[PDB]
C-alpha cells in the first residue's frame, strides 16, 4: 500500500482538461483506474473534451462550469458527488497566460489572470475540502509553472498568479494535512505542445535556446507529467505534502549552457 | 562612494499605507536619510493621524486619501505627486492586509479582497510608477512581503497566497524591469513587535515562548529593525541587488526550531 500507484476507485477532477497538460494527466488517471471528471468554460470545449476521452475508451464526466463563478462550481460539485461520487482527488489545471508588458496592462487583465489562475484554485479547492476532511483522504493537485520560481517579461500577471497557486498549495497542506489531505503542486517545464510545434523546425533560434537552457536536451511531451501526477495522486506520495514536484528536465537546477 | 552612499537625498519616496506601523517607520527612516516622503491611506481620519505622527518628527509628509485597488485614483495620486513633489523614485508596496479564516469557511469575496490589496494593487501602483522611472532609467520598487512567501498557516490561507504571489511579482518586474536600471526587491519581515501584540509579551507567556523558540536571536524584532534593510534597499548601495526577497525575520527561516 506504500507502492501502490493504482487510482481504482478515486474520484478525480481536473479543471480544464479538454485538452493538453489537464487531458494528458486526466487519460493517464484513467488510466490507473480513476473515475475521471473534468469541466471548461463552454459546452464546445467539453464536447470536444468527451469525443477524445470516449476516443482513447474513457467515460470522462464532463461539465461546463466557470471555476471563478464560486456558486457554479459548488454545484458541479455536488453533482459529481451525487452521480459519480464524492472527489477525493483535485488537479487544478485551468489557467490562462496572458503576455502584456506590466505598465501597459489592464487592470482589468491582470485580475482575470489571478482569479483564474490563483483565485479559482481556491474556489475549486474549498468546495471538494468538506468531503475529503469527512473520509479523511484526499489529494489536491495544483499545476503551478516555472513562473512560480522565475519571472519573464510580458508574463508578469501570470507570474504573480503561479507564485502564489505556490503558497496556496504549502498553505493547504499546512491547513488540511492532519486529515490525510496532500496538497502538492505540478511545475512543467517546456512542453512541447502542438500549439508550439513551428518552433522546433529548421536549428530553429528558441528550440536552440530552449535545449541549452535543458540539461535533458529537449522539450518535455506533455506524458512526461502523467508520471509525477499520478505519483501525487497515489498513495505513495502520502507523505509528500506542500511539495512543489518540477518536471523541468533539469531547467531550475541549471545555470545554462555557455560558449 | 558612490557605491556606498545610503543617503537617500532629493528622492521622492511613496510608502503606501503609512500612516502607522511597519510602513511608518520606513517612510520616517526614508526622511532621516534625506528622502521626500509620500504616503497614502485608506480615509482622511488615517491620513491625518498620520499626517500628525510625521509632523510631530519634523517631517513634511505628503499624505494622500487613495484607495490602492483603484487604479484611475492611483493614477491621479501618482501625477499629483509629479506635480508637486516630483517623479517617484523609491515605491513602498507596504499597503496590505491580513484575514484569518479556516479556507473552506472563507468567503470568495474575502479571499478576493486580500489578494486585490496584496497582490493586484502592488501590481496597479508599480505600474504608474514605472513610466516615470523608466525614463529618468533611475528606480526602486521595494515589495513588503512575508514569512507567508514561504511558509504557510492555518486561517492565513488567502494572505500567504497573496505574500506568495507578491514574492514573484517582485522578481517579475526585476526581469521585466531591471535593464532601465529599476531595482524591484522585497522586505520579508519576521515575528515584529507591533502595539497591538504588546499583550503577547507579558508574564513566560506560551506565544512568546514560542516566537523566540523559532527565532535565533531568541526575541522579537522591532519595526525599526526593517528600517536599515528598507534604507538599503532603497539606497544606490544595492543597484546590484534585484529581483532579491531580502528576509528580515531574525534567523527564523533558517532555523529549524528550539527542540526539548
Ligand atoms: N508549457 C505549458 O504549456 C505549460 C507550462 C507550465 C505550466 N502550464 C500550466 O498548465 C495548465 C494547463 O495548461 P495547458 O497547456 O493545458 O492549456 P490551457 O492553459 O489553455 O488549459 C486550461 C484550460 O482551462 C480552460 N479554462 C480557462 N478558463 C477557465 C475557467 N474560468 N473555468 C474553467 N475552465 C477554464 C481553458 O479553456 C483550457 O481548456 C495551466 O494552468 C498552465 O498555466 C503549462
Ligand atoms: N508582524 C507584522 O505586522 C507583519 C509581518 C510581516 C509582514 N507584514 C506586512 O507588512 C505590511 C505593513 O504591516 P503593518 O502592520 O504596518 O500594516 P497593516 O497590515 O496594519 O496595514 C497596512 C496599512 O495599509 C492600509 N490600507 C489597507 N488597505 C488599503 C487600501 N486599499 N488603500 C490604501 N491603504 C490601505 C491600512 O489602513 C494600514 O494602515 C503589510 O503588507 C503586512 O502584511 C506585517
Amino acid at each position: 500500500q506504500f507502492l501502490n500507484f493504482s487510482l481504482e476507485g478515486k474520484v478525480a477532477l481536473v479543471t480544464g482538461a479538454s485538452y493538453g497538460i489537464g487531458f494528458a494527466i486526466a487519460s493517464a488517471f484513467a488510466e490507473q483506474g480513476a473515475k475521471v471528471c473534468f469541466n471548461d468554460i463552454n459546452q464546445e470545449l467539453v464536447d470536444k473534451g468527451m469525443a477524445a476521452y470516449a476516443a482513447k475508451g474513457i467515460k470522462a464526466h464532463g461539465y461546463v462550469c466557470d471555476v471563478t463563478d464560486e456558486p457554479a462550481v459548488q454545484a458541479m460539485v455536488a453533482t459529481i458527488a451525487k452521480e459519480v461520487g464524492t472527489i477525493d482527488i483535485l488537479v487544478n489545471n485551468a489557467g490562462i497566460i496572458r503576455r502584456v508588458p506590466m505598465h501597459e496592462m489592464d487592470a482589468a487583465d491582470f485580475r482575470r489572470v489571478i482569479d483564474i489562475d490563483l483565485n479559482a484554485p481556491f474556489i475549486v479547492a474549498k468546495a471538494v475540502l468538506p468531503a475529503m476532511m469527512e473520509k479523511r483522504a484526499g489529494k489536491i493537485i495544483n499545476i503551478c509553472s516555472m513562473m512560480s520560481e522565475l519571472g519573464r517579461e510580458t508574463v508578469s500577471a501570470y507570474a504573480a498568479a503561479k507564485g502564489g497557486l505556490k503558497m496556496l498549495t504549502r498553505n493547504i497542506c499546512s491547513e488540511y494535512g492532519e486529515y490525510n489531505i496532500q496538497c502538492n503542486g505540478i511545475g512543467p517545464g517546456y512542453i512541447a505542445t502542438p500549439q508550439t510545434a513551428p518552433l522546433r523546425e529548421p536549428r530553429h533560434p528558441f528550440d536552440s535556446f530552449i535545449c541549452a537552457k535543458t540539461p535533458a536536451g529537449r522539450w518535455l511531451d506533455p506524458e512526461e507529467l502523467t508520471g509525477p501526477a499520478v505519483f501525487l495522486a497515489s498513495e505513495a506520495s502520502n507523505a509528500v505534502n506542500g511539495h512543489i514536484l518540477y518536471v523541468d528536465g533539469g531547467i531550475l537546477a541549471y545555470i545554462g549552457k555557455q560558449p
